[PDB]
């Protein structure tokens, strides 16, 4: 389990909260001295709860599967929400258990559908730490006419922030005030998966890709990224997905 509390945060909190995140999940290895992810864990070891509370002290507990750092369902009070996915019935049989209602979310947790659930894509969608207060609270008093939006703010603060320093940092930075993602981070999100499975294969290849990502830099220009000494992997990317952890 992992916590952060809104009240009295700080970008020196946040960071705090960020790392204990990240050294929760399990890993034996690293590559490039980048903790790579497990690609299967018994169900006892494979779920940490991340404990968020608001300004107004109200608290939602997060599940997280350790192997991917997606976001299955959450809690408030006494009632669990999960998304609709086969990998989040599997979480509910050892996460949340004794929640007294179950509600199943409409659509698997992934983007094209919250973003579509929402009206809104993720650039026009506030981040900041005053965006994950006002996500802990719309979460606690669920409505589904709201919830998409928040989901993806609280997927970001939390998951996408683990995997990349740069996100953990630009989040982080905004105490008092909210911020949009660039395509920066929204590259980084959409890329987390090919970049990973490129850094494996590298460690395997003398540090060269067998296929280049792109990715969008600070000056919103495509950058084609082909090898280990490119900055993404050598001061930005904060976590590993498994390469038998996706096919
Ligand atoms: N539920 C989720 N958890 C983590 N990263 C995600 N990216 C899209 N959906 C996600």
């Amino acid at each position: 389990d992992v916590s952060f509390r809104l009240s009295g945060a700080t970008s020196s909190s946040y960071g705090v909260f960020i790392s204990n995140l990240r050294k929760a999940l399990p890993n034996e290895r690293k590559l490039y001295d980048i903790p790579l992810l497990r690609s299967s864990l018994p169900g006892s070891q494979r779920y940490a709860l991340i404990h968020l509370t608001n300004y107004a002290d109200e608290t939602i507990s997060v599940a997280i599967d350790v192997t991917n750092v997606y976001i299955m369902g959450y809690r408030a009070g006494d009632t669990s929400y999960f998304f609709n996915r086969a990998s989040a019935t599997e979480a509910a049989k050892y996460v949340f258990k004794d929640a007294m209602r179950k509600v199943t979310l409409p659509y698997s947790g992934n983007y094209e559908r919250l973003q579509t659930a929402a009206g809104k894509i993720r650039e026009n969608i506030p981040l900041g730490l005053p965006a994950l207060d006002s996500a802990i609270t719309t979460l606690f008093y669920y409505n589904a006419n709201s919830a998409a939006s928040a989901l993806m703010v609280l997927i970001q603060s939390t998951s996408e922030a683990a995997r990349y320093k740069f996100i953990e940092q630009q989040i982080g930075k905004r105490v008092d005030k909210t911020f949009l993602p660039s395509l920066a981070i929204i590259s980084l999100e959409n890329s987390w998966s090919a970049l990973s499975k490129q850094i494996q294969i590298a460690s395997t290849n003398n540090g060269q890709f067998e296929s280049p990502v792109v990715l969008i830099n600070a000056q919103n220009q495509r950058v084609t990224i082909t090898n280990v000494d490119a900055g993404v992997v050598t001061s930005n990317i904060a976590l590993l997905l498994n390469r038998n952890n996706m096919a």
